[PDB]
């Protein structure tokens, strides 16, 4: 009769791996100062191993599961190799004469002490990554024998008393057929991988690993959370028919599912992710994007030591089309020029880069670029549904100059016998307080916006994002930030279009009912927030926001429209 | 019989002075290589003498007339010594082996030349001032004696056949009982100076220097247009009883004047002066200004090596507050940080001066500043009417944390003993599209609004004032901006307050119909536009620029709204 809590439902056959290890052993006995020098290498000569050995274990991550996972363990190293670790690790050996193993194991506990004093479950996981890096040194220093769970060659179970973030990377998940382990709970960074990758596994089970030994055969129901131990035909029976259900379960759920971001009474916004790179798709599938809404092209331009040529956009814009499948795209022409320059381009330095010869002034000045990428776009728009969204929008001028441009080169390609989807929808950025100015004349000329408040609450305010000094006067919550955002919202209505936003404020906590309530249609941020604002908006009340909204813009202070949003917070979930 | 144009009417009686010249000669006689150092040497020495003499002018322009007339001369002197002269003048002689004489007055020739192809009777005069400059260098190199127009000790009326703007200069005007010439007509500069000195004179005289002798008895009727050579007393004794008429003819005007900046239908605006310094009182006065509509203190700040205490300001501040006389002052405090720094606060570096830690965002993080201004300004209030406006105002937050500062400062001078007006009206710059956009708030706050434009512009399109290279985006005449300061204007009347511009739209002649339709009150700018404007303003129908605005708020471009200015121009004036 044991019992765990379940982190994932289903059923499994297959053989127990147990993992053994060995107490890892720390001496307390104080070093001599002729043993300080020799303490230092010896950790240099330890951490030269782990370096070369955690690199092997990246490389198996991007082609066992890809870039989502190979980036983990370049922070993790990264982190490891800080200039803050050694100057820290070598004073307290030469200045405490503590040993090696004794005095990193303070450093990273201390830091990873310092996150769990946080009241977060979230926080507290990552501190168990962080956690995980120095244990592992601590082996590596003294050298301990490596299992590596990726010397696997047949199929099995996985049991073990507690799974470290550094496993789970170097983890077979392909012969793994399941996790089980005794950790805390849901708490535990591998209780969250069974999760999301939708595989049976067990995390409390308190004393399971004691109880079986390698090889041993076991099945795992996660249905009446049993375990049976070299059973009969007749519960390999039972189990089989319960995995028969399991199996059918997904079958029918198969069919429909639910809705995107939908409050309790019913009101949908598209909550998306904006990106940088193909690589950015990753975590936005992994944290629920229902497209993206923001593809800041610069990015891609940064991400490489030449201009991108028709060609090259073409390849990385196509890319990002397919992987994001059935997913819209909204791509934004290139924004270089405010606090991002390109080095490649040799522009000349500006007085106030911000204010200054910015992305479309670019684009316009010098049509090569402006026509290799919209080219590029359209034509990457014959795989996958694709928007074109225009940066740094002053004036109709502008617009129709732009429209203008695109028509040519949509011609061009059709000359070229060269597919572009026809219906390919254009809006512009209003990051402006002109554009949000002129938002009715826009508006009928686009088929949609999204507001840059990073953008905008800048030239509202005249407070430079980048400038710290002033930074207590940034306020995109501003009574004239969030009317210039009513205005655009609305310009957008009254044409029959939709505004998005992909400046901050769209991922942030504190907006999320003001901009539903002002009637924001569409949401997008940096992957990681689309849950918070997501959970935000599904436990929300439509109706409620609307009135919530319609207070906050009359407010002629911040800080009355903070206690708003908080007299609605503690009222109302 | 004798006829001129009567310049100035009135009448006077007084001795002729003669002013009796040498035909200036020009040597066309090519210079061989050897003398190619010795004539510019000779330029050098005979220029080495009018930098001296024409110094020694200035000081009496100064002394006699003001600073006024000092800094006209600066100009001609700092223009003699441009560096395009002095390698102008040298190559010549250098490459075409030309006199200095005959060298020279083509350069000068040669600019003044390009000013009279220009087709205004205003850009003219100017170039009758440059022409001046040259003609006398041609006299200093040849040395011809210089009778000097300041060497008068009898009242004398002055006759010439013209006077060129270097002899108005170093002109005596107590000793000078009235002007007469044969010049061209009111198109010369003396003539302009019989108008706004309001002494009889005649400028078209014709022939009468060829009639006169030095120490001719003459007088002048100036209503007549007739002068009388040595006449009997049975007309020294009529035009002494015309010159009573004329008399009688001030007194009875004396009584009321004529209403300000008035269009044909009766609509007033006020039209003032934006000043940098009691100096600039002078053009504003010389221009007709109403009042001042902002004093930017930063320029008295930057008028100094050293940041001025309480003390220096006031002194600063009531002499203003008393060169304008009856006349209101609108004191900004000060505005240091984007385009305008102070070298001498060592202020660090920012990305972006103008969306950086400017103005009031200075004053608000070192309160000592903030305090001695303020402070300094209410003190000189005691002497004479003036107004405390803010710049660089983005909030309601920020408004009442200053008030809040006057009331403090406020009763610290009543602790001290220290009178202040305790009228003293509060205002703000509205130069930031947030001000602009909660305008109905910040209204009830405060007790009047300044448009600045060249901000406002600025952060509305996000195009540097500075940035030459996206010039041809600053639009302060965007359909954009325009919204905004209507939206501006609008709050100010809707809460029984005004608002003005000392933005450069202010000045500007094309915005000039639609600031009045938008009913824009008060216009401030640099004193040499306040007559282009006033004229626009006193030929226009107030009723139909209104028309003309609203239209002109409703386009969604610019060159349609420039498409309304224009028609109107045409069907209206």
């Amino acid at each position: 009769m044991i019992s765990g809590i379940l982190a994932s439902p289903g059923i499994a056959f297959g053989k127990a791996l147990l993992l053994k290890e060995d107490e890892i052993v720390i001496d307390r006995k104080k070093i001599s100062a002729d043993q300080v020098d020799q303490e230092v290498e010896r950790f240099l000569s330890g951490r030269a191993k782990a370096s070369a050995q955690l690199e092997t274990i990246k490389t198996k991550a991007g082609e066992t599961f890809g870039e989502e996972k190979e980036a983990i363990f370049e922070g993790h190293i990264m982190l490891l190799e800080d200039e803050e670790l050694e100057q820290e690790i070598i004073a307290l050996i030469k200045d405490k004469h503590m040993t090696a193993d004794a005095a990193a194991h303070e450093v990273i506990e201390g830091q990873a002490s310092a996150l769990e004093e946080l009241d977060d479950e979230y926080l507290k996981e990552r501190a168990a990554d962080v956690r995980d890096i120095g244990k592992r040194l601590l082996r590596n220093i003294l050298g301990l024998k490596i299992i590596d769970l990726s010397a696997i060659q047949d199929e099995v179970i996985l049991v073990a008393a507690d799974l470290t973030p550094s496993e789970t990377a170097q983890l077979n998940l392909k012969k793994v057929l399941g996790f089980i382990t005794d950790a805390g709970g849901r708490t535990s960074q591998t209780s969250i991988m069974a999760r999301s990758l939708e595989l049976p596994a067990i995390v409390g089970t308190g004393s399971v690993t004691s109880q079986v030994k390698n090889d041993d055969y076991l099945i795992l129901d996660a249905v009446n959370n049993q375990v049976y131990v070299n059973p009969t035909n007749e519960v390999i029976d039972k189990m089989r028919a319960v995995q028969e259900q399991v199996a059918s379960e997904k079958a029918e759920l198969a069919k429909l599912k639910d809705l995107p971001a939908i409050t309790l009474d019913g009101h949908q916004v598209e909550v998306c992710a904006n990106i940088g790179t193909v690589r950015d798709v990753e975590g936005a599938e992994r944290n629920g994007a229902e497209g993206v809404g923001l593809y800041r092209t610069e990015f891609l331009f940064m991400d490489r030591d030449a201009l991108p040529t028709e060609e090259e956009q073409f390849a990385a814009y196509k890319a990002v089309a397919e992987a994001c499948g059935s997913q819209a795209v909204i791509v934004r022409t290139m924004d270089i020029g405010g606090d991002k320059e390109l080095p490649y381009m040799n522009f000349p330095k500006e007085e106030n880069p911000f204010l200054g010869w910015r992305a479309i002034r670019i684009a316009m000045d010098r049509r090569e670029i402006l026509r290799d990428q919209l080219r590029a776009i359209l034509r990457a728009s014959a795989f996958g549904k694709l928007r074109i969204m225009f940066p740094m929008i002053i004036s109709v001028e502008e617009v129709r100059a732009l429209r203008k441009e695109i028509e040519i080169y949509k011609q061009e390609l059709r000359d070229e016998g060269k597919a572009f989807d026809e219906s390919i929808e254009i809006g512009v950025m209003v990051e402006t307080p002109a554009a949000a100015t002129i938002a009715r004349h826009l508006a009928k000329e686009v088929d949609f916006f999204s507001i840059g408040t990073n953008d905008l609450t800048q030239y509202t305010l005249a407070v430079d994002r980048g400038n710290d000094m002033i930074s207590h006067l940034y306020q995109p919550m501003s009574p004239s930030v969030l009317n210039l955002i009513k205005q655009v919202i609305d310009a957008s209505h009254a044409e029959g279009k939709w505004t998005g936003m992909c400046g901050e404020l769209a991922g942030d906590e504190r907006a999320t009912l003001l901009l539903l309530g002002m009637g924001l249609d569409e949401f997008s941020m940096s992957a990681i927030s689309i849950p918070r604002i997501k959970k935000i908006i599904r436990n929300t009340n439509f109706e409620d926001a609307k009135v919530l909204a319609e207070q906050a813009l009359a407010q002629p202070t911040t800080d009355e429209l903070m206690t708003l949003v908080n007299k609605f917070i503690e009222e109302k979930t």
